[PDB]
DNA sequence: GTGGATGAG
DNA sequence: GCTCATCCAC
């Protein structure tokens, strides 16, 4: 065409962390450390990524390495079942707390699969610690925060990156990058760079057409192109290619410094990014161009239920409520309401109003349908761009134990368990303090139990600190007092042995 | 006040 | 299957 399909406004928008995600030109990444717990144990025990390791808790498998999966092992399997699929399996049990001890510890060469009765990790007196995974995640997150100025911690093993600044800055100012032996970005993109510093454009003006010398710019990773479309046809393509390069370097850092492999989804929107990181794994990168967004969504592997918020009960409700076919529901949503979000909105209002349609258990806000339609309209088209957003502050933290057998028959027994809970909540407060770079101190403690016959007892109250700071010993002390008060409360009633015991902290001052 | 429902996979 | 934090009809 004569001009690009994009404006200067939308390009310059890339350079503002608050608005960059709204640009059609946005370059978002979703990076997943797959089989995270297995990777962490592999690296700790000096093993390779091709070693069939399985992370184990009790008799179940919680993480399965991709090497282990070659043998048909899945989380579905027990350790005994997985060992009949691959006798060379390397099960590694999580760290555990022992009842009464204030620290966790690894019991290597111990597990329910080893014959020696000496080398067991009894479920009855032990509690699992996920601290080693928390810590490793923290190391990753610091390396991500180092390479990019807007990182969302989507979960323990997944982040989103907004690569707009980085990309926009490469595009305009990076005089070091070279496409070939003789070709450099500064020469190839001299026209866009001279126009931009010149300042003579109107922001709403369309961009200049991309130069031919940019078409040799290489994507890093696997560009999803079923229909064999051209790789670089406009500026959104240029930014994305740059992103993939930047994104590869970041992932190599994770591998170089910590040894973890990742999958990466690169695209304009967060939901499309997450689909792509999962599309091939492990150690892979998938780029989804804007012009392939419909090729990607329609490939066959996705349905309306594949999206972040639609994976569960609300997802089903929509299939029902929108009479969507059990295949190509996304496409089906595009064509039925082809022109605008509102068409979906009115339909919803009509279905919204029906005798069969519940109002009581409905996961659908009647007031909030305006947005629900726009979400779906745009999600169906791969243009639903949310901002990268910090997770809100914690309100509650809990550490409990499901007790079986008669281990818990006394106040003394309960107190041994509280020690483990305190130990654990202390290390979790610490993870939080680093995440926030702020002191976190809880003012309220709650002690909960379930009796022999599954009745619930509970006691909340303040915890006081002799110092300005938080001290685990003051949390325990209050816990002990509550546990003791509940003992008296249950004297000639159904009580021991307990079947469940827990500690919860709330009312944090993030001073 | 909170048991139960809910999200991912 | 499980997890744990978070939300809200009861
Ligand atoms: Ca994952
Ligand atoms: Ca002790
Ligand atoms: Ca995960
Ligand atoms: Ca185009």
């Amino acid at each position: 065409g004569r001009m690009s399909k994009f404006t200067w406004k939308e390009l310059i928008q890339l350079g503002s962390p608050s608005k960059a995600y709204e640009s059609s030109l946005a370059c978002i990444a979703h990076i997943d450390m797959n089989a995270f717990f297995a990777q962490v144990e592999q690296m700790r025990c000096g093993l390779s990524k091709e070693d069939p390791v399985v992370c184990v808790q009790w008799n179940s498998i919680i993480a399965v390495s991709y090497a282990a999966r070659k043998y048909g092992i899945s989380r579905m399997d027990t350790i005994q079942e997985a060992l009949k699929k691959c006798s060379n399996l390397i099960p590694i049990h999580t760290a555990v707390f022992k009842k009464g001890e204030d620290f966790w510890q690894y019991h290597d060469g111990c597990g329910s699969w080893v014959q020696d009765p000496a080398k067991q990790i009894s479920v009855e007196d032990h509690k699992v610690s996920l601290e080693p995974y928390r810590r490793e995640s923290r190391k990753a997150l610091k390396i991500f925060k180092s390479a990019c100025d807007l990182v969302e911690r989507a979960s323990i093993d997944e982040v989103f990156l907004d690569l707009g600044r980085i990309c926009f800055n490469m595009l305009m100012f990076d005089n070091e990058y070279e496409l070939t032996g003789d070709l450099k970005l500064k020469d190839a993109l001299s026209n866009i760079r001279e126009a931009f510093i010149g300042g003579n454009y109107d922001i709403n003006s369309h961009l200049p057409l991309i130069p031919e010398k940019i078409k040799s710019l290489k994507f890093e990773g696997d560009v999803f192109n079923p229909e064999g479309r051209d790789l670089i046809t406009d500026w959104d393509d240029v930014i994305l290619a740059l992103g993939s390069q930047v994104c590869k370097g970041i992932r190599d850092s994770i591998k170089d410094i910590l040894g973890y492999t990742t999958s990466c989804g690169l695209s304009s929107t967060k939901n499309v990014c997450k689909l792509a990181s999962n599309y091939k794994k492990p150690d892979a990168q998938t780029i989804v161009k804007n012009d392939c967004l419909l090729d990607f969504l329609d490939c066959g592997k996705f349905e309306i239920t594949s999206f972040w918020t639609l994976g569960g009960v609300l997802g089903k409700e929509l299939i029902d409520v929108l009479d969507l076919p059990h295949e190509n529901s996304i496409k089906h949503i595009r064509e039925t309401w082809p022109d605008n979000a509102g068409q979906l909105k009115e339909f919803l209002d009509a279905k919204v109003k029906q005798s069969d349609y519940d109002r009581s258990t409905s996961n659908i806000d009647p007031l909030k349908t305006a947005d629900l339609a726009e979400k779906l309209f745009k999600l169906s088209r791969g243009r639903y761009g949310l901002p990268l957003s910090s997770r809100p502050v914690v309100k509650s933290m809990m550490s409990n134990k499901n007790l079986r057998g008669k281990s818990c028959n006394s106040i003394v027994d309960c107190i041994s368990w509280l020690e483990v809970f305190c130990a654990e909540l202390t290390s979790r407060i610490q993870d939080l303090e680093q995440e926030y770079n702020k002191i976190v101190i809880p003012r309220t403690v709650s002690i909960s139990l379930k009796t022999k016959s599954y009745e619930v007892y509970r006691k909340s109250g303040p915890v006081a600190y002799k110092g300005i700071n938080f001290q685990s010993h003051e949390l325990l002390k209050v816990g002990i007092k509550f546990v003791t008060d509940l003992d008296i409360k249950g004297k000639n009633k159904s009580y021991y042995p307990l079947t469940k015991l827990s500690m919860t902290i709330t009312n944090f001052d993030i001073i």
